[PDB]
């Protein structure tokens, strides 16, 4: 009943992309229209990587092909790592028609630009900027995706959160930083993740919800986790439309016992004392299925 | 523990191939790892359709890829609809090196080619379905035309199709599932005939033959990606029961029906009363099957024979 649409990376091996964002949203009982924007035999973290990349006329004769049956119907739009700006484009360009259509739709976009350095052209910034998050309902960023976007450093919670509002501003009433590199309470092994949603009232005023959360550190480098923390606050805050607090606790904790099962089988797979590779550290999805469903909480998520 | 390779098509809406096998896969617990040989729109029963077709080099360079990285290592390869003898003929050498590190891998493979009286696949791969890729398979799921093609024997019996499968047996596979047929039922002209064929090696080095009937009732309407589904359980079910094809049949086919009529039901509640459901309002309800799926209760018991 709910269908989403998401154009996102294949990979034969792994999780990232679609492959990380389907199988959740399926089995929380979301149909899913994936485009998958390159087929590639594993994720680029690995040390070698072959495959294809699709065009951006290419997405557009798959929405087209959908269109002109007329099933281009859709609750949710869901994009995330992307590198080329003709690419970005066309999402843009149906996002829009698709809001045209249903006034109701929700665009959830990870703004995949960099992380603590920019790992993708630099001439895609202006892009999300200026076109994709305007047009964007819930964005998901890290603290640098967050600054390079806002051009403001965040050097404490209350820029954080300002950072947060001047973002709101530019479109998206949810707001998600992810990673922080704010001094959590607990210690140096706990991170900061915070969120804001922009409510409306009946009239033209607007209400902030502002939350805070502390989760542990999992000690090794993961791929697909954004896609995978996008695809579950989209059923989440589905599922909770007005309390950011509930649906970002249980993505939070689902996260996180995936990424714990997932260490423990990566250093099982290599020796004790062994630096799990990349191939050995992909998300146990699969067994992580029932954690997907109904993930015990974990996590507590501060309202501020 | 137990990976699959799986090499089939995508389509961006609806469930056919890899859609239509990935999702339970995943569910019953295995993993996946999904080659693409297509992607489309959507698939050829629509009004239209638009994608791209993956060529058998580029499907190369991904095993490739796999393989430099030291991680094209499978308990099960598994494959369908295919129109180029190029592709096929990749898919067979995959096997082949893969069955060469790992003697135990089990190849499950629906060739394909036809229904009814249509052939709905290029006459240069029924060659390449008889002389490479069933003698490398070792559980193949065709419809009786697809057995009367591999076997070049028709079918007016069940006897009959037992030889034909028996003659399959021979060219490769040790398990042979004919999925539908016209075989009359006993039960009415609204039951559908699947039959079931296993040769297992007892402990004494003799091997003995299991033979089994199902009879699953019709549901009055035009699916696509039956057979993808139907293949990607059978691999599943038999793999909790590798020597039980009863008991892997039934739960292959009950888990059909519970599929098959939640579809059908919600087509033609979208669909008006006295409404021929559309090709779009009949895809597979997979999300919505989930638990069927999973756990099926068991509506059909196959006749050991
Ligand atoms: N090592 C880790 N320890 C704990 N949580 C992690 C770890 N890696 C990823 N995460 C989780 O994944 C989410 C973010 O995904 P990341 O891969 O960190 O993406 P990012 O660094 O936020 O950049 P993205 O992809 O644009 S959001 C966080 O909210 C965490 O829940
Ligand atoms: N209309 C239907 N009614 C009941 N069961 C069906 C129907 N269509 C397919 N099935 C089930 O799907 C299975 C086989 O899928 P099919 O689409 O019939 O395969 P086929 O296309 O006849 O030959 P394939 O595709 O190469 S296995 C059957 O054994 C049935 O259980
Ligand atoms: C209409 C035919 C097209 O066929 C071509 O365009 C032939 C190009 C070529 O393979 O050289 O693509 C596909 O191909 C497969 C093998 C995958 C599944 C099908 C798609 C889901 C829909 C299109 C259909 C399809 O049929 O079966």
């Amino acid at each position: 009943e709910c269908r989403v649409l998401s154009i996102q990376s294949h990979v034969v091996r792994g999780y990232v992309g679609n492959r990380a964002a389907m199988f959740p949203l399926q089995v929380l009982g979301f149909e899913v229209d994936a485009v998958n924007s390159v087929q590639f035999s594993n994720h680029t973290g690995y040390a070698h990587w072959k495959g294809q990349v699709l065009k951006s006329q290419e997405l557009h004769e798959l929405y087209e092909g959908l269109k002109v049956n007329d099933v281009n119907k859709y609750d949710y739009v869901l994009t995330g790592y992307t590198r080329d700006k003709s690419f970005l484009a066309m999402v843009v360009d149906i996002v829009r028609e698709l809001k045209q259509q249903n006034s109701r739709l929700v665009y959830v976009c990870d703004p995949v630009m960099g992380d603590k350095s920019m790992y993708v052209p630099q001439d895609l910034l202006p892009v999300y900027r200026d076109k994709v998050v305007p047009v964007a309902d819930i964005i998901t960023p890290n603290q640098f995706e967050a600054e390079l976007l806002s051009g403001r450093k965040i050097h404490s919670q209350e820029e954080a959160f300002e950072v947060m509002d001047m973002l709101h501003c530019m479109g998206p009433d949810t707001v998600v930083i992810t990673s922080s590199d704010l001094p959590s309470s607990q210690g140096s092994d706990y991170l900061i993740a915070l969120g804001s949603q922009r409510m409306r009232k009946p009239d033209g005023s607007t209400v902030t919800q502002r939350i805070r959360m502390e989760m542990r550190k999992v000690e090794a480098v993961f791929v697909g986790t954004g896609d995978l923390f996008a695809a579950m606050l989209l059923a989440w805050t589905h599922k909770h439309p007005d309390n950011l607090k509930v649906a970002c606790e249980k993505t939070v904790s689902a996260m996180q016992h995936v990424l714990q099962r997932t260490i423990r089988c990566a250093k099982a797979e290599a020796g004790e004392g062994q630096k799990p590779s990349p191939a050995q550290l992909e998300l146990r999805m699969v067994q992580s299925k029932r954690d997907i469903e109904d993930p015990e909480i974990v996590v507590q998520a501060t309202v501020l």
